[PDB]
């Protein structure tokens, strides 16, 4: 069988080492794959790496390989490996994820079934950068003839074959005969159907013109779980919030920083942009369960509006100052949310402009940091707590896809790299809760609510998983567990 599923947008790139938002990363996990990745429960899985070791100290790690093939028959080795983390440390190079992954100091493949890495310094989190969608490992000879070429088709080890892409239109996938896991994937094809509105996109679920659909809208919710023939498939991992770029004068200032966290009502958002659904954060969005979470420092912040121009007047803004905001009109959420939040500011004499061009536009402006502030819909991008790194710290990467660009403060970096060196987390606890009063009193991102993030399935469909808190990102990965019964698209 085939499955048709509704994507949120087109993929600005498939390109592996950039991060283009989640409608990438879908179709990026139904062909590639990395040493590790996440399984649908949320513990790390050996995929091209069969096992692997790393050191008490956290600075060496060996990973022995799965016997593996490319799409194109050739056999998965360690030079394939190197050259793939190689592409992400380039200095030069375009992978978002580079400062996380820059510990890496020497590859070595003493065979070709075997990979050793040593960090400069150590990390008990190396292991889940790796399983990032953007550090799949794709083929050495494969990146050499396609080091020009920015629209070559894929080649990865997934479970998943690239088959083709029309444009405006959508991607087809394949069945790879010869993945390494027993009778996966069960589809023969997926076919990724790229619809930028919303409403076409819930539309195309309900008139049984696609199998899933990813971002079902807050306000069709109710209606989708309710079914009979459709079901919806709930998680609460992203949060809503704010990322600034401190080299707007008003943005270096954590008093600024500190008067919007104030002056934003969290419920105005909640109401008006995801229809009364999700919970109001005031201060950190660290979820239970992480280290540095805290109850008694969840109400570091209130609505306050009085405050809120106070802190201003004490920043050196009395009447306040222009500014320009930078959202999507591509998702209403993000729309809405930054409707709120310049409404909200107004009040406290902060003129708010919108940008609401579409996503592929946003984000290519949010990865050169071409912006004073944007709306962020985020998580942490792995399950360690170390989560916090990609967001808050400084190093030589100073622009990122999670970060405020350029905030760079010498002892959030200090203590983030304390907890990433530490590995008994009755230690590292002590550590996240001292970086949590640093992260509130300089407040470089932030944060406003919990959200709901659900997939719609037809009935029929079963084996697709929106996968746990953070991962919901990375739910493509549950594509090759995902079956489908006998069925007609009106026929
Ligand atoms: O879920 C969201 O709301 C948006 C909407 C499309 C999407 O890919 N999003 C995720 C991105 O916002 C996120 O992965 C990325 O790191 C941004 O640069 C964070 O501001
Ligand atoms: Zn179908
Ligand atoms: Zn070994
Ligand atoms: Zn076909
Ligand atoms: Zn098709
Ligand atoms: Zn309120
Ligand atoms: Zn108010």
């Amino acid at each position: 069988g085939t499955l048709y599923f509704g994507l949120s947008g087109e993929p600005s790139t498939l390109d592996t080492v950039v991060q283009p938002g989640t409608s990438g990363r879908t179709v990026k996990l139904a062909i590639h794959r990395g040493l590790v990745n996440y399984g649908i429960d949320g513990k790390i899985s050996p995929e091209l790496a069969e096992s692997y070791e790393v050191s008490p100290d956290a600075k060496e790690f060996t990973f022995h390989l799965r016997q593996a093939k490319f799409h194109d028959g050739t056999t998965v080795t360690s030079a394939d490996v190197k050259a793939s983390l190689e592409r992400i440390l380039d200095p030069k190079g375009k992978a978002s994820f580079r400062n996380e992954l820059s510990s890496i100091s020497k590859i070595e493949t003493p065979d070709e079934k075997t990979v050793k890495l040593t960090l400069s310094t150590p990390s008990v989190a190396m292991i889940d950068y790796l399983a990032l969608p953007e550090s799949v490992i794709v083929p050495a000879a494969w990146l050499a003839k396609n080091a020009d070429n920015p629209n070559a088709a894929p080649v990865g080890a997934g479970p998943f074959k690239f088959a083709g892409w029309t444009r405006g239109r959508e991607i087809t996938v394949k069945k790879f005969d010869d993945y390494y896991k027993k009778g996966k994937p069960d589809l023969d094809e997926v076919h990724y159907v790229f619809y930028s509105d919303e409403n076409t996109r819930v539309n195309a679920l309900k008139s049984g013109d696609v199998d899933i659909i990813d971002y079902v809208p807050a306000k069709d919710a109710a209606d989708i779980a309710k079914g009979p023939e459709t079901q919806l498939l709930r998680n609460t991992g992203p949060f809503m919030g704010l990322q600034f770029n401190t080299k707007f004068e008003p943005f270096s200032k954590p008093e600024v920083r500190q008067a919007i966290a104030y002056a934003v009502d969290r419920s105005a958002i909640i109401n008006t942009a995801f229809n009364g659904l999700g919970s109001p954060i005031f201060g950190i969005a660290i979820p239970k369960g992480y280290m540095g979470y805290s109850d008694a420092k969840a109400n570091y912040f209130s609505h306050h509006v009085e405050k809120a121009k106070a802190l201003l007047a004490k920043a050196g803004y009395p009447n306040g100052f222009e500014v320009r905001l930078l959202a999507t009109s591509q998702y209403s959420f993000q729309q809405n949310t930054a409707i709120a939040i310049q409404s909200e500011l107004a009040k406290i004499g902060i003129k708010v402009k919108l940008d609401l061009p579409d996503w592929a536009s946003r984000m290519a402006k949010a990865s050169t940091g071409d912006y004073d502030f944007t709306v962020m819909g985020s998580l942490g991008e792995i399950t360690d707590a170390d989560w916090l790194s990609n967001y808050y710290y400084g190093g030589d990467k100073l622009v990122r896809t999670n970060n405020s660009p350029y905030f760079n403060d010498q002892q959030i970096n200090d203590l983030l790299d304390k907890g990433r060196a530490t590995v008994d987390k009755a230690e590292r606890v002590k550590i996240y809760d001292a970086f949590v009063d640093r992260a509130l009193e300089l407040s470089p991102l932030v944060y406003f609510m919990w959200r709901e993030q659900n997939y719609a399935v037809k009935k029929g469909v079963t084996g697709f998983t929106n996968m746990p808190g953070f991962l919901t990102f990375q739910s493509g990965l549950s594509i090759e567990n995902t079956k489908i019964e006998h069925h007609h698209h009106h026929h």
